[PDB]
DNA sequence: ATGTGAGT
DNA sequence: CAAACTCACAT
């Protein structure tokens, strides 16, 4: 499915103007429930009516998907996109730190360019200049090899700080991608978890050490748990200076760490496939916990792990290498 | 204290 | 994966 990608993208399309052009939030997620239970339906569909059937399809969408399965188009989508100001919309809305309330605000002072937002930084917030600022970079894929340096700089400047730190760098680098949109990095240390007095200082320390070696260079945010900012390999003498990164570091308790690697380094089908298998063998996994589930079906109690290995054991399954996680 | 916003 | 959850900024 397949099937009935066409119908898909179409409301997929009709989503995103409502949730970035209008402000219409009930009407954005009425067109992804709708997406997503035609995603689901195993049948090629040719009337709206049929499509209507399914719950979260109603009679607008069915007209909808009438129009489309008949002349190949939606009026409605070929004016969304040829309008002016939803193209200014989701562009400004690349820049990170920039979403649709923004976005807005900005297209009805024409401000819609590149050229543009950097001849009125003061109307923008420090997040927002600094988006604006590493535009390009931001956009630009990062080769595995430069995921790799990024990795060992902080996994060595980690290690010489305190060697009980666990530095962690997921998403799809983790399962050997060729190419990462980002670094996001999972923190912990033995003496921070769950029953514990919250130590912000574990975090602050490693974000500093690595303003230090000036390798973070800016940051987004930055809270007791939640580092976000911006990273730079280090270029030898003059030459030609490596782009901007982006670069996340989390600081997740001892005893939810591994689970946290797990969720964190997907793949999301892999993440639904191992979620639902631990129901068939009666345990539910989110990002921080297995627990066990009961006859009644509600339970709770969550299982010590000191591994993702353990995870693994848990529900039966044989460990998976991040490499074939693919599913 | 609360609400809006943004990103993951 | 949507939803939840962090954090920034305002008032
Ligand atoms: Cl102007
Ligand atoms: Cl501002
Ligand atoms: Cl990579
Ligand atoms: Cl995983
Ligand atoms: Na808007
Ligand atoms: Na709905
Ligand atoms: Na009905
Ligand atoms: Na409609
Ligand atoms: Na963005
Ligand atoms: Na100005
Ligand atoms: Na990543
Ligand atoms: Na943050």
């Amino acid at each position: 499915e397949t099937l009935n990608g066409g119908i898909t993208d179409m409301l997929v399309e009709l989503a995103n103007f409502e949730k970035n052009v209008s402000q219409a939030i009930h009407k954005y997620n009425a067109y992804r429930k709708a997406a997503s239970v035609i995603a689901k339906y195993p049948h090629k569909i040719k009337s709206g009516a049929e499509a209507k059937k399914l719950p979260g399809v109603g009679t607008k969408i069915a007209e909808k998907i009438d129009e489309f399965l008949a002349t190949g188009k939606l009026r409605k989508l070929e004016k969304i996109r040829q309008d002016d100001t939803s193209s200014s919309i989701n562009f400004l809305t690349r820049v990170t730190g920039i979403g649709p309330s923004a976005a807005r605000k900005l297209v009805d002072e024409g401000i819609k360019t590149l050229e543009d937002l950097r001849k009125n930084e003061d109307k923008l917030n420090h997040h927002q200049r600094i988006g604006l600022k590493y535009f390009e970079d931001f956009e630009k894929r990062i080769p595995r090899e430069e995921m790799l340096q990024m990795q060992d700089i902080v996994l060595n400047e980690v290690k010489k700080l305190d060697p009980e730190y666990i530095a962690t760098v997921c998403g799809s680098f983790r399962r050997g991608a060729e190419s990462s949109g980002d670094m996001d990095v999972l923190l912990t240390h033995p003496n921070f978890t769950s029953e514990s007095s919250k130590q912000p200082k574990l975090l602050h320390r490693v974000v500093e050490q690595l303003q230090k070696v000036r390798f973070i260079t800016d940051t987004l945010s930055k809270g007791e748990t939640k580092f976000m900012g911006v990273c730079q390999l280090p270029s030898e003498n003059d030459e030609n200076e490596y782009p901007h990164r982006r670069i996340d570091i989390r600081l997740i308790p001892k005893d939810q760490y591994y689970c946290g690697v797990l969720y964190f380094t997907g793949s999301d089908i892999f993440n639904k496939n191992m979620r639902a298998h631990a129901l068939e063998k009666g345990f539910t996994i989110n990002e921080y916990t297995i627990r066990p589930l009961g006859v009644t079906g509600v339970a709770g109690e969550p299982l010590p792990v000191d591994s993702e290995q353990d995870i693994f054991d848990y529900i039966q399954w044989r460990y998976r290498e991040p490499k074939d996680r693919s599913e």
